[PDB]
């Protein structure tokens, strides 16, 4: 019921750079409640044409709630600025964790799945797939949980990291490359790359070159390292499946032997 503006945030330090404004740390100054201050430019939105698709996520965003997606709790505008007034993730980014580690055991990264399998399984049942979990866009939670960040399209690539177009690429389903229809099973195959990348530290079907990238997801043809175990080969071979017909129902990685055997959750 409550209307929120600018002064009602004690704005701390910024915390990255969009392409449209900047995201800080800020407090509910009544609360003290922590949280991410989003900023867009306005003009900058409409030149860009973003700005009906910022609205039509809004719309969607406010609608889900999710212990493992990243939450919207409202926003508000001034005649220069929308500002989205985002949940803040304490622990920062899963993409930074994933090179100062190399790679992730098995108990974390079948807990990661655990997370995420749940939160599409959620998406889904609201009529929300393709939901994008490449690590540049997972956050953490205080508890170590994954976070799906909202509005990817709004943030630069991590410059260490993988640039824009190779990083969406290199988690492509073969259907929407061969630009085929698809479906929820686009989000089975994400989960599949995502879960390779997390036990090797770089994901299946990256090349040297955008074509062979493309080549390779195509004929889906990848090699595990000899140190991926059985377990972990067999539910990402499951989750690979060119036909997306063939992939595995979300209950069903939620049940495969190796995320049970695995998770902390
Ligand atoms: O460095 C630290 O010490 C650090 C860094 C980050 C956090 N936590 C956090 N929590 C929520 C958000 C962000 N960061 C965040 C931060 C900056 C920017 Cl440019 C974008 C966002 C996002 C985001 C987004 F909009 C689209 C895609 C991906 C996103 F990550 N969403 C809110 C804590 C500590």
């Amino acid at each position: 019921k409550r209307q929120w503006a600018l002064e009602d945030f004690e704005i701390g330090r910024p915390l990255g750079k969009g392409k449209f404004g900047n995201v800080y740390l800020a407090r509910e100054k009544q609360s003290k409640f922590i949280l991410a201050l989003k900023v867009l430019f306005k003009a900058q939105l409409e030149k860009a044409g973003v700005e009906h698709q910022l609205r039509r996520e809004v719309e969607i965003q406010s609608h889900l709630r999710h212990p493992n997606i990243l939450r919207l709790y409202g926003y508000f505008h001034d005649a220069t600025r929308v500002y989205l007034i985002l949940e803040y993730a304490p622990r920062g980014e899963v993409y930074k964790e994933l090179q100062k580690l190399s790679k992730f055991d098995e108990q974390r990264t079948a807990t990661y799945i655990t997370e995420l399998a749940n939160a599409l399984s959620y998406c889904h049942s609201k009529r929300v797939i393709h939901r994008d979990i490449k690590p540049e866009n997972l956050l953490l939670g205080s508890a170590g949980e994954l976070k799906i960040a909202d509005f990817g399209w709004s943030v630069h690539a991590p410059s260490s990291r993988r640039t824009t177009l190779c990083g969406t690429l290199d988690y492509l389903p073969p259907e929407m490359i061969e630009g085929r229809m698809h479906d929820e099973k686009v989000d089975l195959w994400s989960l599949g790359v995502l879960c390779y990348e997390f036990l090797v530290g770089k994901p299946p079907f990256e090349a040297n070159t955008y074509q062979e990238t493309y080549k390779r997801i195509s004929r889906v043809e990848f090699t595990f390292p000899d140190f991926v175990t059985e377990g972990a080969r067999d539910l990402i071979s499951r989750l690979l499946k060119h036909n997306p017909s063939q992939r595995p129902m979300l209950r069903e990685v939620l049940e495969h032997p190796w995320i049970t055997a695995n998770s902390s959750k």
